[PDB]
């Protein structure tokens, strides 16, 4: 069942838990925003050299959006193939600093350049703004590509939980706004159904790192009271017509909440005749994929997500 | 639907049947697979350069069997990590020449060592021949590492069509004897149920180039008259247990009469805990992984499954 990695995690959490660690559902959002933002920086592995790290900002819808570039080792060529990269933490926590590790590795092993965005995050913004965002920023990056070294053909969209569950969305605003798209999405156990619970979702609400508790707190924030949990910016699995959206790559890990709706959007992406790898880590929990200080399964995941979208843009 | 590379692909078959050219059906299997191992050859890309290649042989269950040795470009170590390939062809035609473009380039791609296995093919050596060398060829490989110069701990097998079907029964068989197994199987395009026709296996029985009139000619020659259909060297998917196999990569074409059991294949792994890559290629036929001098998929192909098994073994 569970990985003897995953089980010693756990045990460390719980002992830090028992031993006086505050609930994070506990706190007020903005507190335990900081305190959170500080324990996922310590929980990504170290982070390797890349060729060159970018900072800089560009005109949001109603706002500043910062990004930065990754530029990965051995790359000379001016305009690379680019993933657009969403972090996660439910709209309400991360930044591009919890994920920098994650990020440099992705850069590196997969030969691409990646952009981490910095979208407006709940409750100071709430739904629909950190969506709006995350799509503003592919538009502008799509249109500008020759200024962040972006070739145009081979640009990709991607992110982890939160992050999955706008890299989704950006796709499905870009197909039925009829409009050029991603040429490939990377769902990192994307969120992709709040209108209803699935059996990962009961089966793993406690106990788990992610929480029903946490989902709460973080729905909170985000969904201003009287929305319909169906609105496909929500709950882009309940999409009518999967067509004309990019190839994708899809991850899930067997004890996390969101299993099932990863799993069925994939489902829904291979019948329709996208080109699609779905591939899922049993024995590891959600957050695994940034926790690479403790969990080598990680590892081996940036390296499973990096490599296959090097082979689709052949770098 | 089908892409342009693919559906010209079929018309330049199609034009070579009205032109006067044999069904291989129509031949002796003798003569059929003289005749189709020079097109197999020719239907392959240019092969990539490797560090080295090695030939020899070893002491079969009842013959000899020959393999080929691909050291990869820029791998200096010893003892490599190993991927032992069984070639596609129904147990009747191919051999190690007509992967050799294919096998070169997993090999590079991978940062693996990949050794092709010769086995006994039909009807000269009816089942369960060809199943028992590719077992035997495994066991030898294993307990004979450093001969080899395998890492014993990252000895994977894979193939394609029959070959995939082969990898898949060495890893059951080593399992329902209770020996140590490969540490991961890569099946491309693979055949898991000979007890039952899919709606691949109807839908697609004309005009795909692997047809039915193809698949009863392999048959004929492969089957003799009463075998139980439902034994796991013929039907690997009516396993009972899957439990205890190997992590799994698993690979299909859109119009391939095997589609649907490949992807029943990978599902049976998916709820077992087997961690399990899953893609599949619309758009493109059956032998697209070695058809490449003609289908660009093919070769992105072989990047997507070589990438993913370097990622396993951390190359
Ligand atoms: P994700 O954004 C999960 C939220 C899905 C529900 C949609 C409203 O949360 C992540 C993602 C990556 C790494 N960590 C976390 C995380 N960490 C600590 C506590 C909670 C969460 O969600
Ligand atoms: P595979 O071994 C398909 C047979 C599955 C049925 C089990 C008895 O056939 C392949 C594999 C790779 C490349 N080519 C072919 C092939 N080529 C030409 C004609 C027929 C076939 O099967």
């Amino acid at each position: 069942m569970l990985l003897p990695e995953t089980r010693n995690l756990l045990d460390l959490m719980d002992a830090a838990t028992r031993g006086g660690r505050p609930g994070l559902d506990t706190l007020p959002h903005a507190v335990g925003r900081k305190a959170v933002d500080k324990m996922s920086e310590d929980g990504e592995a170290d982070p390797p050299e890349v060729a060159e790290v970018a900072n800089g900002g560009f005109a949001g819808p109603a706002s500043e959006i910062r990004f930065r570039r990754y530029r990965p080792l051995g790359e000379a060529a001016g305009l690379l193939p680019t993933l657009i990269y969403y972090h996660g933490g439910g709209f309400v926590i991360g930044n591009i600093e919890t994920h920098d590790s994650t990020c440099r590795r992705l850069a590196n092993k997969s030969r691409c350049q990646v952009i981490s965005i910095d979208y407006r995050l709940a409750p100071e913004h709430p739904f629909p703004a950190p969506i709006d965002d995350g799509i503003a920023a592919f538009r502008h990056i799509r249109d500008n590509a020759e200024s962040f070294g972006a070739d145009a053909a081979r640009l990709a969209v991607g992110g982890d939980s939160a992050g999955g569950a706008m890299a989704a969305v950006v796709c499905q605003a870009c197909r039925d706004a009829g409009e050029t798209g991603p040429a490939f999405q990377m769902l990192i156990y994307p969120a992709t159904d709040s209108s209803r619970e699935s059996a990962s979702r009961v089966a793993f609400a406690e106990g788990y790192f992610l929480s029903k508790a946490h989902m709460d707190w973080f729905w909170e924030a985000y969904v201003p009271e009287d929305t319909d949990l169906t609105d496909l910016r929500l709950s882009p699995l309940l999409a009518t017509d999967f067509t004309g959206l990019p190839p994708a790559f899809v991850l899930t890990a067997g004890y996390d909440p969101l299993r099932d709706e990863g799993r069925a959007y994939a489902d829904r992406l291979i019948e329709a005749g996208i080109k699609t790898t779905y591939v899922n880590y049993p024995g590891t929990i959600h957050g695994f994929f940034s926790l690479t200080r403790f969990l080598s399964q990680g590892l081996k995941a940036n390296d499973e997500a990096a490599a296959v979208m090097g082979a689709h843009f052949g770098t």
